[PDB]
DNA sequence: ATTATGACGCT
DNA sequence: AGCGTCATA
């Protein structure tokens, strides 16, 4: 009743760049614009592995993780851009720098949490309040929401996509009560107005297009963002949740796409998020633990409290290379040479990070994989990171891992190494 | 032979 | 600490 929290206290958005690495390459090379194209890494093995795909190329069935040679079978005219290679390995600097461009623009509008290289959560609660004041009970025009979808509308008693969008928008705005500054639906709507403006700014100042979700929390905002891509934004109201969740596979909700989601489905014998409402909080805790159970109980009702953390910079700076199949490292000279290549890229990124961001990493984490192990990482060891020097870091990395060498011969390395990873962590102000 | 990352949870 | 899970291009 009057004491039941509805999780409508905040306005939260999730902004996600459309086919990000592709857009970075298309800005640089106009010949790639408005074409089926993809970004690939390496080239020798099956034409390279695809890591990003334009919407034009997706229409042919091209996807992430596909070999370019196979993608070319679906899309003969597919254009490719290759990730830069430095020191024998893929180098993602261009994309990291493009990400910074976008994150800095978003930060002008509100506090953001960097969620990945191409997405950020935005806490719009305060900005919405401000804007509501300037508004002075004034109605919100559809013209202010030119790329917004209202999930679940239109409904009730045109055959084009943009027509449906506008019909839904009209029904929503027609129902809106603007004299109530505390109406959660109004708050979301003003949130959407602001996100339109943020998205226009990103495009104007970078050339990049993105999509966005606007709701009352991070999980719903993230889900909303994916509902209408590319180049559009979607508002998911509290009221829209029961219908939305009634047919939403559990695995679509962030954090349930893996083993836990699978167990929820298996143990409870359900398929859709909405079916969770029929269990008690204690029942859910009994199966999935205290934390996950409480989270599930609230989430299936559209409620979640994870804050947008004020963090625009990554917490770690890492460098990784796989050495698949026959390329696995089997000699000490090999292992040392590659530890050095990695350490050299790490040093470059760390030094730049110190100058830009006034901080210094203090821990070096070294991880390897050995041939045969099914896990992504076989062994993780840490040592002190006291100086930004590539020769030192690589020597230290070798020191922490050298005991892994089963070989009776000092010069040989067995079992061969299929992955090396150096990560700088535990930053302190400087 | 997806790869190269990056955040957070468990014990 | 070191391992595991889930997620990004
Ligand atoms: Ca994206
Ligand atoms: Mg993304
Ligand atoms: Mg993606």
């Amino acid at each position: 009743g009057p004491h039941m929290a509805t999780g409508q206290d905040r306005v939260v958005a999730l902004v996600d760049m459309d086919c990000f690495f592709v857009q970075v390459e298309q800005r640089q090379n106009p010949h790639l614009r408005n074409k089926p194209c993809a970004v690939v890494q390496y080239k020798s093995w099956k034409g390279g592995g695809i890591i990003a795909v334009s919407y034009e190329a997706r229409a042919f069935g091209v996807t992430r993780s596909m070999w370019a040679d196979d993608a070319k079978k679906l899309c003969p005219d597919l254009l490719l851009a290759q990730v830069r290679e430095s020191r024998g390995k893929a180098n993602l600097t261009k994309y990291r720098e493009a990400s910074v461009e976008v994150m800095e623009i978003m930060s002008r509008f509100a506090v953001i949490e960097r969620a990945s290289i191409d997405e950020a959560y935005v806490d719009l609660t305060s900005a919405v309040q401000e804007r509501l004041q300037k508004l002075q009970g004034q109605p919100i025009s559809a013209d202010l929401l030119p790329s917004t979808y209202i999930e679940g509308l239109p409904q009730g008693p045109t055959v084009q996509k943009e027509g449906m969008r506008k019909q839904g928008l009209f029904q929503w705005l027609d129902s809106l009560q603007i004299d109530n500054l505390t109406s959660p639906d109004l708050q979301l709507t003003v949130g959407a107005v602001i996100v339109e403006e943020m998205r226009a700014a990103i495009e104007r100042e970078t050339g990049f297009q993105c999509s966005a979700g606007i709701s009352h929390n991070k999980v719903l905002a993230k889900l909303a963002c994916g509902l209408n891509k590319p180049n559009r934004q979607t508002l998911v109201s509290h009221g829209s949740v029961p219908q939305l969740f009634s047919q939403m596979p559990i695995r679509k909700i962030r954090s349930l796409g893996g083993k836990l989601g699978a167990s929820v489905i298996e143990i409870l014998g359900i398929e859709y998020m909405g079916e969770l409402t029929q269990f008690t909080e204690s029942q859910l805790q009994s199966h999935f633990g205290e934390k996950n159970g409480s989270w599930l109980y609230a989430m299936c009702r559209g409620i979640e409290h994870d804050p947008v953390k004020p963090r625009q910079l990554p917490k770690t700076i890492g460098c990784s290379k796989n050495f698949p199949g026959k390329t696995a490292l089997a000699t000490r000279e090999q292992v040392q040479w590659w530890l050095l290549q990695l350490a050299q890229e790490l040093e470059e990124r760390l030094t730049k990070d110190r100058n830009d961001n006034d901080r210094v990493a203090t821990q070096l984490v070294v991880s390897i994989r050995v041939q045969g192990d099914k896990r992504l990482s076989s062994l993780r060891r840490c040592c002190a990171l006291t100086r930004y020097d590539a020769h030192k870091m690589s020597h230290d990395a070798f020191t922490v891992i050298k005991n892994c060498n089963t070989s009776g011969i000092q010069t040989e390395w067995s079992p061969p190494l299929t992955m090396l990873f150096l990560c700088a962590t535990k930053f302190s102000a400087s």
